[PDB]
């Protein structure tokens, strides 16, 4: 589909069956999303941007079906304001800025 | 042109005359550029990252040309990692993410 920027891009993603919305967002290098269970091991990380660094838990090579699109990747789960989809994921659906 | 999101998706902006990379950010509001010199007064504002939130310095109405695209908007001048171009500016270049 194409996505216009009036509106924040936010999406309809489902990550271990539970349905939640999220941003696409191109300025993230990595995926963040808000604090939940995810089945695996973890490795402790520290992110950071504006406002500072946030402590994440690194969940690595996990499925998530962005708009039907079906992804694996990294997943950082910890305290984000909102969930977000980064770069690693957002190439994997072939997701291109045009202008 | 189209880009694709393997990379961090940097631009050349030009500025004051003045040529600067930046971040076409789709997760972002707003236009957040480094510590730098603009015409006119400013206003107060509170913009919040992953990591909290900031204060920043909005000038209104500045001239930013971002990849031989013109456009005229607001940009906020405060302590961020990297230029960071907002949907603001990228609805006025008109940028839209595909897929
Ligand atoms: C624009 C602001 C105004 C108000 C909101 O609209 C607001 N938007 C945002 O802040 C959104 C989140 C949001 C969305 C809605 C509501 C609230 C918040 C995030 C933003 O789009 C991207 N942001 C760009 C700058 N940036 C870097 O350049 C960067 C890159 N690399 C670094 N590193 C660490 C390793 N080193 C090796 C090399 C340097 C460091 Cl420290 N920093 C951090 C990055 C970011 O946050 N990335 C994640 C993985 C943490 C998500």
């Amino acid at each position: 589909p194409q996505i216009t920027l009036w509106q924040r891009p936010l999406v309809t993603i489902k990550i271990g069956g539970q349905l939640k919305e999220a941003l696409l967002d191109t300025g993230a290098d990595d995926t963040v999303l808000e604090e939940m269970s995810l089945p695996g091991r973890w490795k402790p990380k520290m992110i950071g941007g504006i406002g500072g660094f946030i402590k994440v838990r690194q969940y690595d090579q996990i499925l998530i079906e962005i708009c039907g699109h079906k992804a694996i990747g990294t997943v950082l789960v910890g305290p984000t304001p909102v969930n977000i989809i980064g770069r690693n994921l957002l190439t994997q659906i072939g997701c291109t800025l045009n202008f």
